[PDB]
């Protein structure tokens, strides 16, 4: 579990999204498994707008923060899982590094902020739903 909170957004797994976050929509994509809602109160996360390849991430399974190398947001097949069918998922970016299914949300971030929330991992993998090219996230 975890959210993103940039502004008055919370940005979290869609998979993971609770009813609140249905009745209070902004924007969701199964193709990025990303969800926004907006809240009551500010957030004070800020997003990265950077091309970082190194950051380090939260490993709830672990209780600790790992630095990490990753690929650049790509198109990447993820096998059926009990949330989605074997399907492409976008904008995703791969690292080696320990997850758990319950370790989705997790922020992963570099020098210049928040860039994306755990998504999808297996055997010494873990991937992150890049969130740096949502530009709207810092307005309105
Ligand atoms: C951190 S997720 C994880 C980690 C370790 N073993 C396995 C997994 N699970 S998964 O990769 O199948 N995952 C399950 C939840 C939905 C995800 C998606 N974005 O399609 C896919
Ligand atoms: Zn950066």
């Amino acid at each position: 579990s975890g959210a993103i909170y940039v502004g008055n957004y919370r940005v979290v797994n869609r998979h993971l999204a609770t009813h609140n976050d249905w009745a209070n929509l902004v924007w969701e994509d199964s193709s990025r498994d990303l969800l926004v809602s907006s809240t009551t109160a500010q957030g004070c996360d800020t997003i990265a707008r950077c091309d970082c390849q190194t950051g380090v991430y939260y490993c709830s399974s672990r209780r600790k923060h790992y630095p990490v190398s990753f690929s650049k947001p790509s198109l990447i097949f993820v096998e059926a899982s009990e949330y989605y069918p074997a399907r492409y998922q976008s904008h995703l970016m791969l690292a080696v590094g320990h997850s758990e299914p319950g370790d989705c949300g997790g922020i992963l971030r570099c020098q210049h902020g928040v860039v994306g929330i755990v998504s999808t991992g297996g055997n010494g993998l873990v991937g992150f739903a890049d969130v740096r090219d949502l530009l709207w996230l810092d307005e309105e």
